[PDB]
């Protein structure tokens, strides 16, 4: 076997917090999306930004890199940084969008793939658990 | 869409220098030289997938550090995926068990070297990565 779906995700941060997107009826995911073919990751992220919150963001670093399966499909994260962008995040994908400290994510109810790795996201911050 | 398949690609550097494999005779990119890895094999995080393919090509046991780079190459319909990871520490001195040789050249020749054509068009961004220019 042997398939794949890469994915970007934007850890958007500001005054300590960091921002999650509630998915449709929910759990609590960073927003992102995925790679399509012919994009590099930064240009599927600003794009994704884009779309699902109507900023125009400035992609920082590459922070941390993770895989996940969903069995039949092999599922590769990549989280990067976002300290500068235009506009306010609206959620026009999201029925909800908050800004948390980054320790709510220990009892928010977010993707089993991203507690699974919860301490190497705190590490990509900068941050001790 | 089409397909995606996920890589990973290890910097082992030496005295400024890094090292590049040349890929071996009836290879698909024989003759081109590359930084050392593989694909990622299905269950395996992509640190578990270099520290396997550094070993399986080069002999050494690796420990893998800081993800530096992540890059897209389209060929048609088929997406590639390749992570970059800083190899700051390793057991052994690596040898060519799987391509026809080994070189520690200076970064900024990697422009000058027969390279592969997709790893061309990414070079500014390894450079950067790299700490260049
Ligand atoms: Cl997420
Ligand atoms: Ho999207
Ligand atoms: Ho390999």
């Amino acid at each position: 076997k042997g398939h794949w779906i890469p994915v970007v995700a934007g850890f958007l941060r500001k005054d300590g917090k960091i921002l999650v997107g509630q998915r449709p009826e929910g759990q609590w995911e960073f927003p992102g999306g995925k790679i399509e073919n012919g994009e590099t990751p930064e240009e599927a992220l600003a794009r994704e930004l884009n779309e699902e919150l109507g900023i125009e963001a400035e992609v920082g670093e590459l922070k941390l890199a993770c895989t996940h399966s969903y069995g039949d499909v092999g599922i590769l994260i990549l989280f990067y940084e976002i300290l500068y962008w235009k506009g306010e995040p609206r959620a026009k994908h999201h029925m909800m969008l908050e800004w948390i400290h980054p320790e709510e994510l220990k009892h928010r109810n977010i993707p089993e793939a991203n507690r699974k790795i919860l301490h190497k996201i705190y590490k990509a911050l900068g941050l001790e658990w």
